C-alpha cells in the first residue's frame, strides 16, 4: 500500500517546485514508471 504513496508523493514532487518545459513528455514517462512499480507490487503478492 505505501508504494502507492511513495510513487504519488515523488509525483507531487515534480511539479510542486519545477515547471517544466511539456507535460505529455513527463506523465506519460511517469506512468511508465508506475508499471515497473506495478511490477514490484507483482512481485510483492508472488513473495506472500
Amino acid at each position: 500500500q505505501e508504494l502507492q504513496q511513495i510513487h504519488q508523493y515523488i509525483m507531487a514532487l515534480r511539479e510542486e517546485y519545477f515547471d517544466p518545459s511539456i507535460v505529455g513528455w513527463t506523465v506519460k514517462y511517469y506512468e511508465l514508471e508506475e508499471k515497473i512499480v506495478s511490477l514490484i507490487k507483482n512481485l510483492l503478492v508472488a513473495l506472500k
